[PDB]
């Protein structure tokens, strides 16, 4: 077989994750393949009579009616529905990609909002304390049998933090400490993943960061989708990768006698909670303090809630309950504890990295390949 | 029978749950009676491997060796042991209790922090609001049938913010939003808890009671605790009265099919637990930045996450992981969400009671046995 090595164009990309995902619920959607649709979720009334094995007994369990006593939440609404427009999204995009630039001219800027930050490894290197922090409030450990899901994880951060181009991620020109991407799928491979679970994954982190680089890309996307409110919120399911992000958490913290992680059985409860944390997050910085965000505030704040409170009772029943539960609601606890969201109530500064925790981020960097400007990164650790 | 009404003195108080509740693991100990050790549990490392119905999925999960991570978190110390002092606590109390009044000048007086509280109605219905949003936190719900079982959590709050004398509070002087306390007792009875469940709730009450008053009536007693640390601790639980809250809270979360809550069954994982959230309420506060604390506190709080950690590592394996993980964590997302503390960050003043909080609240009121002074609270009730 003869070695090919040119890399995809934007479009190919898109058409493959295409191919690979298919349509969600509304014909024409895909690669924006939800099959769960929000807008119809249903909220049934707590009878208050559980079995010790419910999975109202996971995660954070606030009841609907009882939101109105804190403050900082409130009362629910429905979201309007325009999900059935998905079509013309995916159109939109197919036409911009027939002409679409391969780079874009702030490619390799920092975007975290964080005046202190110079240098594009010392954003990784905070972004992998927040990943690890993710990681550790959604139920797992820090066992050195899971490194390479928690680099992912990094992966599914830096994007925002730095703007980086599909292309350079692909091909290995861009590298999160030290880490090609291909190191990242090589090294899920060294921990046992079966090869299906990692490209879900590598698909999953291929349509992140195509969607997160079209919202820059193309001026007419975010204008297309700010109106439809539903839709925006899938949108933004996709570029914050919730979904493959969770499809490596449950391979880590699943019962072993159990089946692998396949979404073609899972996606309902997979969908439901991967929104249910993305909503949570928005819930939680909202509540606090700390643009995609269109029309009045306030309505899409009870919409949040909304969707929050019926994606979570759902869970209750789901057959992985037992890890969804804390992942949809995680954000109730790890946005008032991680140093990410309180660097930015203290004026966007950025917190020391402590030895105690450079110690735990030391392994995560690849020192040998780093630019010499960020040999010196993590020098406590 | 002839009908006797005499009120009981503090002593006959004091002996009542010393014959109720007995030793503790220290020889004359009774009534600070806790099974369980906290300077001697073990932290045992984890293996990774989980069944889906372990008890590590309950609750919130943050590992010791992560907690470095977090900025407002850190290392862990174990405490010193003075437990086996108790004897000599208890024995000074004994004397004190032999010539104590029965009244101290700032009875009734209100001690919530708060300068903008007035009246102790409108700080018993402020209590209220925090009892509720401590029950759903929890994971209950707002369901008729458990009632009274939430004006006990007031009963338990309230102390905190009204001085409040033994005396009235067991012979009907005292009411809490217009209730006697023979009413929470006799409410719970209506509701279907076992008598022997309502008399372990109502003994852990008066001994809140009287541990709480004894601090204020004793000048010799928490300069007596508080260079103890470790037995301060066990005091502190028992001021807060987490054991008597967690008992009826479990009564109204518990399997029907599983059998009525008995502390003489089930004392080490229900001690374990009222220690874990007690713990937890003062590690949340600090982190968020809002005297018993004795000596160096940046050790006392190394030592409150070495009690943390353990505390929740054992519960794991309890029968009721399933209710208690998340009775032991709760204060990590009841604490950032709750008035109660965000009203303290705010120059420890008072949010409103909106319509939606105060139209939940309004039952809660029994306004035929308010004072006039107090008729015109929860308007928009
Ligand atoms: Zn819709
Ligand atoms: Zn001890």
């Amino acid at each position: 077989t003869p070695t090919k090595m040119a890399t995809l164009t934007t479009k190919q990309m898109w058409q493959t994750i295409k191919d690979y995902f298919g349509d969600g619920f509304v014909t024409g959607s895909a690669p924006i393949s939800y099959n769960v649709h929000t807008c119809d979720m249903q909220l049934q009334p707590d009878s208050g009579i559980h079995a010790a094995s419910d999975g109202i007994h996971y995660g954070v369990q606030i009841s609907e009616d009882s939101m109105p006593l804190f403050s900082i939440m409130g009362d629910t609404a429905a979201p309007p529905c325009t999900c059935h427009r998905v079509d013309e999204i995916v159109k939109h995009i197919d036409e911009f990609l027939e002409r679409a630039p391969e780079a874009l001219p702030d490619d390799g800027a920092i975007t975290s909002g964080k005046p202190c930050d110079t240098n594009p490894d010392q954003v990784s290197l905070y972004a992998m304390r927040d990943s690890l922090s993710w990681w550790v409030h959604w139920g797992g450990n820090l066992r050195p049998e899971h490194y390479w899901k928690q680099i992912y994880i990094g992966f599914a951060a830096i994007p925002d933090d730095v703007q980086i181009s599909p292309r350079e991620f692909l091909d290995g020109t861009y590298r999160y400490l030290g880490h090609t991407w291909d190191d990242c799928l090589s090294g899920l491979e060294e921990e046992g993943v079966s090869p299906d679970e990692i490209e879900f994954a590598n698909m999953c982190m291929w349509r992140q960061m195509l969607t997160q680089w079209l919202e820059k890309a193309d001026p007419e996307l975010l204008p297309l989708l700010k109106g439809k409110i539903s839709l925006m919120l899938q949108y933004r399911v996709l570029t914050a990768n919730t979904l493959g992000c969770l499809a490596l958490f449950m391979n880590a913290t699943a019962d072993p006698k159990d089946g692998p992680i396949h979404y073609a059985d899972s996606s309902y409860e997979m969908e439901i909670a991967s929104v249910a944390q993305c909503v949570t997050l928005d819930m939680a910085k909202e509540a606090m303090g700390i643009e995609v965000v269109a029309g009045d505030r306030a309505q899409r704040k009870r919409e949040l809630r909304w969707i929050y409170v019926r994606c979570m009772q759902i869970l209750e029943s789901q057959p992985h309950a037992h890890m969804l539960r804390r992942y949809g609601s995680a954000g109730l606890h790890y946005v008032p504890m991680m140093d990410r969201y309180l660097e930015r109530v203290s004026g966007h500064t950025r917190f020391p990295i402590r030895d105690g925790a450079a110690r735990i981020l030391e392994r995560f960097i690849n020192r040998a390949e780093l630019p010499k400007e960020s040999e010196d990164i993590n020098p406590n650790g």
